[PDB]
């Protein structure tokens, strides 16, 4: 009936009637000629539509409340000296409990990113990884929760040295300015341009060197679909892209990455993250270890992302060759860590937003960010 400390009560038990709290609700921006969009908020036609999707928005809100409680707990104990494995296991244990993990009905949407320094995304440790979080590290915590395949993608940056404080502010401001710009009929490239303009208004000094903060050109916000983290609409963080448009009822991950490096990421380091190709259909496999592994993936993850550690915990071993086989057949795709140049520093902030008929909801907003 109230949440414990450390948190252990499922979000579903704290809201016994099943109605989960709304995120930050916002009027859409005015149209570019100048007209207002407040009418959506009082329209019967829009209120009807919105109600027809209530159970959906409610599933996102449950997932979002789990994400707020997990991240508040992580900020309380994450410290240099902890191993990356210990941080991810402690976060994931809490997430499993709060989301009340139940197969594909509720669970973890994707592995815990905890990318360091010049690495921006897609690092989680594999077994045996001895990496320890240090005092000068800049660490992107990116973790996802879901209810019925309704995904919260939300991310923040942890530091301990105040030298990064201005970089964190830039990226936060840039992300908030993306969120503000977003709305129905807005051009995706318009959201990108707003993000860029803000991001580059920021100069930062880090150990006696000055930089203008750059958005990472090839990391992008994106639409979200059911059991589909990246559903094909992509949002730049630089100027230049398609001028296509956000539509009513869609869900977006609005993320920005800021960098003191080239502002471009390349694959580097060993792969931890994998995910079935959403568009591959059924493929009969006779090779027995490869068949078994695909069954394990279909059972436990479907089209959601997973990592090596999550196979290990299911009791699978000596599966690397079978995993490679699935990648080589195109059934599974690998997602290796994405890093800017050696020596650079990268930061991230991200929320999930719902483009409801009646209002824009930053479903994952907290008091924290
Ligand atoms: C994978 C990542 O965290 C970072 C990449 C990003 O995709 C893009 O920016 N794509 C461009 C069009 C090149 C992205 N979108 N969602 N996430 C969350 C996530 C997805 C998959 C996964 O494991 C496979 C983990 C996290 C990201
Ligand atoms: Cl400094
Ligand atoms: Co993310």
């Amino acid at each position: 009936k109230v949440q414990t400390d450390p948190p252990s009560v499922p979000i579903c038990d704290l809201y016994p009637n099943g109605v989960f709290p709304k995120g930050q609700e916002c009027e859409y921006p005015p149209t570019q000629d100048g007209r207002t969009a407040a009418w959506r908020t009082t329209s019967e036609e829009k209120k009807a539509l919105d109600q027809a999707s209530e159970e959906i928005w409610n599933d996102f809100r449950e997932a979002a409340e789990a994400h707020r409680q997990v991240r508040k707990y992580v900020m309380s104990w994450i410290k240099p000296g902890m191993t990356m494995i210990e941080i991810c296991e402690k976060l994931e244990d809490c997430s499993r409990k709060l989301i009340k993990e139940n197969g594909l009905n509720a669970g973890l949407a994707f592995p815990t990113g905890c990318s360091l320094n010049n690495c921006a995304a897609h690092y989680t440790p594999n077994a045996g990884d001895t990496t320890v979080l240090q005092y000068d590290d800049i660490c992107k915590i990116d973790f996802g929760t879901h209810i019925s395949g309704r995904i919260i993608d939300c991310a923040f940056t942890v530091t301990f040295n105040p030298k990064y404080d201005t970089l964190l502010k830039a990226v936060k401001d840039a992300t908030n300015t993306g969120i503000k710009c977003a709305g129905i009929d807005v051009r995706l490239c318009d959201v990108g341009e707003a993000i860029q303009e803000v991001m580059e208004s920021y100069e930062v000094e880090i150990d006696g060197k000055t930089y203008q903060v750059k958005p990472i050109r090839n990391l992008n916000g994106h639409s979200i679909g059911q059991y589909r983290i990246h559903a094909g609409k992509t949002v730049p963080i630089v100027k230049g892209g398609e001028a296509t448009r956000m539509e009513e009822g869609e869900v977006y991950a609005i993320e920005t990455f800021g960098s003191t490096g080239k502002g471009v990421v390349h694959d580097d380091m060993e792969c931890s993250h994998y995910m079935k190709n959403f568009d591959v259909g059924h493929v009969p496999i006779r090779l027995p270890r490869t068949k078994h592994l695909l069954n394990v993936i279909n059972e436990n993850f479907g089209t959601l992302a997973f990592c090596r550690r999550w196979l290990d915990r299911l009791g699978e071993s000596k599966y690397l060759m079978a995993l490679k086989n699935l990648c080589d057949l195109g059934i599974v795709d690998p997602y290796p860590p994405l890093c800017d140049i050696k020596g650079s520093y990268t930061a991230q902030f991200e929320h999930t937003i719902l483009l409801r008929p009646t209002c824009k909801e930053v479903v994952s907003r907290g008091d924290d960010y």
